[PDB]
């Protein structure tokens, strides 16, 4: 029971898990599909070419991915930069995270540590004395964590940080892969340097690009994950600006409850709500908060005074 | 016994193992035999072209998958698009899952585990009075899970989308494998863009696809399975449309879980029958519930009063 | 010993086991013997086609797979269907199994499992006692086992239809693996279409299939190994239509076992038959049953009223 | 908990971590995108020669990698060293680790392992008390730990080692890999040697380099990472520099604790700074200090004499 | 405690495990850069010779791997002998530390076992009478081992192998491997044996070496890596010169210790130096070891007579 303590909510996770995975799936799918077929590029060499120099102005014109419409030199760089470009994006969806690592989780885990065995231990008082009431340390230390700041702040900023990085995504696509997503072919010289005052190779080549519509594919599926998931992400962040009252009538079970959770209302930024989440999270220690929740489920003279 | 709760009837589980594993299934045949044999289309090009131009030509008519009918401009995307559609599907598959194992297996493990918590204490109380009667705390329980719709509630809705899943599946079939089923052969050009003033390449290029027949049995191995698949889904829905009265009788072991089980008539939605379901799902506890069983048997003074 | 129980005897696991693994042996082969030397075709292209018009035949007489005597169109399809038509028999073979495991398992296990303990506690009273003979609980569950037709009924409709998938094996092979099995060379034609007014390709061209002798002797061992296995599945279909003699003076050891084993004499169909199969694979649980078992062969005042 | 001992801060223990897996990250991308596709190297050769022949010109203008410009020999070796220069580095990031592993860890082990027993100890005589004060052996260990300089030595050369490691790569990027940043293609001449009399070759063969862009992206990775690394070796080296006093406070919760920090102002070069940082990374030990934790959280007659 | 016994000194340990391992690690870069690219050898076939002829031409070059040049005939063997000679040079590295695994293991290790005993044994009987002094034992068991010389000859013996092995290696690199070390291209004739007579192929065919490079970054690398590694073993052989005196004092701890001690001048050449340096390196046993190293720190009436 007390190694199986969670350190984040399941919806949080699974975020965590879609945006970190969606990436490397992607990176997967054009690590197989680029190398597996050659260059993703096929460049129509003229007839009177060797197989040799057809292959060397294939490998010029993918290194170079320069156009040449007419001087306009308008680049096609992301569709070489397509994969390495996203792998950067996984790292920044494992930036936060690590950070949430390295910021709450040692101080999370002591409270929620000390809270379970003082519950534990109010739940065996209660049981002793319904066959003192009052408990002082657990009302400094709320009064205490009513004042601090500490949690809040690495969950507002960790959530915020997830939000700017899918912003920067968004910018991202939204200003580089739209003035290159309808190139089907273009043209491509190789009559720059050394080879300038050569006549056996002509002055524009033209080629197609054959992975067109993967990396279209890839770029419609980023836009459409981290827009199904930023709600998710809004919904997380404004769970912390309302109070956990729906369980409010649970904290009645005991007065002593009760008094700790007197006063509740006020400004929802403190660790207190961010304790109360965690608690609910973990309604299911041993069996004795199995029992909470049943006689809470049963509560909406109660149950003989708790079967005497 | 504790640990072995099983949160899905086995008819369930091997139907979302089935609609899980046959998307994927499909998934490993098409990479398989796609990349195994080159490029899924072949392109006849003309004598005086070289290798590299016939590859080239093969390359485009492969990315652009445009039909010319003579202007008419048919395409043949889903060839192209066969596997990452189905893994939308699959993960269409998965997501109903999902929102069962994060909608209702805490609360379902803890209210099983409540319930057979009291049936092994009720049990033992019968064994020490055969040698009081009524509970109160079961009764509450059962009044209480009477009223509420949650459970049900998920039920439905995941049956549901899985059903809608399944029907957006025939209508995908339906609406875009049909007018592509008999494509043998396509022509194509690559006189569109730079190349239009080009002389040394035909207008039109015939191009047969190879795949045709791996995706016209990938289309029949889905609708095949699937319809298969769905009369299972309506029978394990249309299943909680009836109560439980097979095991009417068996409630009549004892006469205070006949009283739990008075008035069980009534609409047949409710938490009720999804718990009845799952402890007949769990008569296999450690020895007792096969005891009930044999007794509940052998009863179609009464084996002389429980061998007293 | 209780972890230790069979569910099946030992000829019918083995007979699932070569009826599953023959089909996917010849899956493996099939694999590896036609994609590992290209396609399981080669079509003599005239001289003057280049190789890339040449693959371009070969792809399209594959995918074609047609015949042009002379118009007869007989076609070759169950070349390029062998393995996939093959993968259904394979979870046919896997069919009646699974219900095997979802109709009759728990029941029987259950049953195995009180029958087990009850046999432990006569033997123990059997012990106290030579040093209250009949037992009522038994012979009601054994008066109720003799009346109920359910796992007699799961065994027979298994046999049954493991029985018609090898039956409708038989007429598939009969019905299309004999018009094709001495098909050398064929005939095919690309002149339908497009390149229909083309005058470069011949209007026939021979090509001869490089994995007939494979599927040859793929169709004669699936026919041979069914060939083999049917008569075991007929034993052990008629081992239940005869009763149990073999053992019955082993019941005389105990005469409460006699008089259990009274009126044996009766229609074969009941689970009675199933539960006497099971204890005889079932009889060497810990020691207790091998000491049966010793005694029954010695026995073939006696061993001086066993040991007194 | 005595096992779990840590021996580095997370911080430092991610910044190694990174150092080194970075260099391997950059090594796996050279061997997977350097060989895929042949060699990093694509030569111009005339059309009169054969294939072979032009295979030869590609590989021994590899080999050479030298510049003919006009007489001028410039040569490209890093695009050749690019790897396994890298692997050196890599060894070198593992370079002051083992050090600090075969410096520092068997004597920081013993004393931390020393002092949580003293801790353990003076909380059991506490805790005995509140219901002989001073410690004379933990005042000799600390007056003698005030003028030793071993441990705090090991951990400032360890990081002065890597600063300069990190140095000497940024002086080896901006002084081999910008006269070479922009070069595309360069002339190869294989007139030299045994071939200087034939004919059949021309006297100057251009060549283009395929990894020029994969060998800017890694120069670019690796500058931007050191840079991004650079300032937290900066912060952590820069930690010790500073007392301890923000838990200075925490150290009056026992008035033995504050004797011993008595006079903690001084010159921050000690091992007794290494040791205040190892205990507070080592704060939760089993619940005793989770315990010392909340109450002087709680803190800022206190909690009315220690609960008694 | 006891099983975690170590045979050898870390820095010992880890220079066997470079001289083992950078052989291998040249060996794993030698099979992977010579035969990912087809074989280390390139020849300028004419161009008259079709594929197959080049090919042959080729295979008999690598195989000859002679020199034309003019009649001198002058060899480069060591380019197709550079992998597995080293290998050679690996089994060395592995050959004297097999001999300290069959020459000095079992001895050494009984001796340390029945010293650890002793130690424990003395702690002991100090302990008690803190609250008889000598050991003629011990005593009689160093007064016998002042005399033999058998784990210091193995030790002399495994370090003067190693310093030969490498001495043969500088003599192997210095003699073979620079008379090479700066052959590009070189000729070879095939008109040795029964192609004599023929006249459709030259005298003399030129061919350039492609591994030239990663064969001189070898021998590098073997030789810096040498020369780095062999003060550390100077050092390790000059460290049983050299009494250990620095642990003089930690000798005082127990006069019976310091009489055991005494007269520990003298030719350095015994079993005692060993003894001293495995016991220092296994000062951390369980606990007992650590507070003799702490009350050694701290030492330099003394800890009120050990806390009484
Ligand atoms: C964190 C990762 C975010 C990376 C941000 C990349 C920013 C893109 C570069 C700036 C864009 C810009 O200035 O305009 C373009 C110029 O880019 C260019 O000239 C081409 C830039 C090529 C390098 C950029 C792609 C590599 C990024 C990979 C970073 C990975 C490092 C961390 C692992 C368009 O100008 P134009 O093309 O129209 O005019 C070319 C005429 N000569
Ligand atoms: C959830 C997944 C469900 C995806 C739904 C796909 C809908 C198909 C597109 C709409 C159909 C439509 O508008 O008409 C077609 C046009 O499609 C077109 O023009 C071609 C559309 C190409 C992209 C669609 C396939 C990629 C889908 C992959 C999604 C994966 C993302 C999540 C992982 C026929 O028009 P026409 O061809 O006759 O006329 C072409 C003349 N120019
Ligand atoms: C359960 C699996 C059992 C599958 C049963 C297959 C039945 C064979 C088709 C019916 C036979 C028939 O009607 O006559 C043939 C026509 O078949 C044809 O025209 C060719 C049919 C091609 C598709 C059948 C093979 C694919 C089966 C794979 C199923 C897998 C799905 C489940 C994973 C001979 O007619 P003919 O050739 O002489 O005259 C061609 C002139 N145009
Ligand atoms: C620790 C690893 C650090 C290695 C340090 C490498 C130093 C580079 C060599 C010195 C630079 C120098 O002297 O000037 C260059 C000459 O280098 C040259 O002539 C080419 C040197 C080729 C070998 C260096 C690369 C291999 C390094 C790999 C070491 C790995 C060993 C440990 C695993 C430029 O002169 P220039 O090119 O302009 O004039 C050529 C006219 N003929
Ligand atoms: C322990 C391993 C140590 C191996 C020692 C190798 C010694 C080298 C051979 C002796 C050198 C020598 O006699 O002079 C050379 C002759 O070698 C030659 O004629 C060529 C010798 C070819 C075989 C040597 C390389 C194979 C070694 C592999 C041993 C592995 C076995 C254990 C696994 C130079 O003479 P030249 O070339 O100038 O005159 C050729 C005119 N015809
Ligand atoms: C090959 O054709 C090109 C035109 O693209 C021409 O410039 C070149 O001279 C021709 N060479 C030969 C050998 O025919
Ligand atoms: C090759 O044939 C095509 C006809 O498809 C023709 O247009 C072209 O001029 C021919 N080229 C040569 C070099 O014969
Ligand atoms: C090649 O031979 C075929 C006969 O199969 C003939 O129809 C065609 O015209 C010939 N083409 C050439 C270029 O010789
Ligand atoms: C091939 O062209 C080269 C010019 O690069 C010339 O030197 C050589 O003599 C030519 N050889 C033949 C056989 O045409
Ligand atoms: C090819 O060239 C060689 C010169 O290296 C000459 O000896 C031979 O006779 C030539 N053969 C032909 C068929 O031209």
């Amino acid at each position: 029971r007390l190694k199986g303590l969670r350190l984040e909510l399941p919806l949080d996770r699974i975020v965590k898990f879609v945006a970190v995975g969606s990436p490397l799936l992607l990176m997967s799918l054009a690590f197989a599909q680029e190398f597996s077929s050659g260059s993703p590029i096929s460049c129509f060499s003229p007839s009177n070419f060797s197989i040799r120099q057809a292959a060397y102005v294939d490998s010029s014109c993918w290194d170079s991915l320069l156009h040449h419409k007419q001087d306009k030199m308008k680049s096609l760089w992301p569709h070489k930069a397509l994969p390495y470009s996203l792998l950067a994006l996984a790292l920044l969806m494992y930036l936060p995270v690590l950070l949430w690592q390295y910021a709450a989780v040692p101080a999370l885990s002591s409270d929620l540590l000390f809270i379970i065995s003082e519950l534990d231990k109010s739940y065996n008082r209660s049981i002793r004395l319904v066959q003192y009431f009052e408990f002082p340390l657990l009302e400094r230390y709320l009064a205490c964590k009513q004042r601090s700041h500490s949690l809040v702040a690495t969950y507002l900023l960790r959530n915020s940080l997830l939000l700017i990085f899918t912003s920067a995504t968004y910018l991202y696509l939204g200003h580089f892969h739209l003035d290159v997503f309808f190139q089907e072919e273009f043209s491509c010289s190789i009559k720059t340097g050394l080879l300038s005052d050569e006549t056996h190779v002509p002055n524009l080549i033209t080629c197609r690009l054959t992975s067109l519509s993967i990396f279209q594919i890839v770029s419609l599926s980023s836009v459409a994950i981290y827009t199904i998931l930023v709600p998710v992400i809004i919904y997380n962040l404004t769970r912390l600006c309302r109070w956990d009252k729906r369980l409010l009538s649970v904290y009645e079970m005991l007065p002593a409850f009760d008094l700790l959770s007197r006063k509740m209302l006020g400004c929802p930024i403190n660790d207190l709500n961010v304790i109360l989440l965690f608690l609910r999270a973990n309604i299911s220690e041993l069996i004795s908060f199995s029992w909470l929740s049943v006689l809470c489920v049963l509560k909406d003279v109660d149950f003989m005074t708790l079967l005497a």
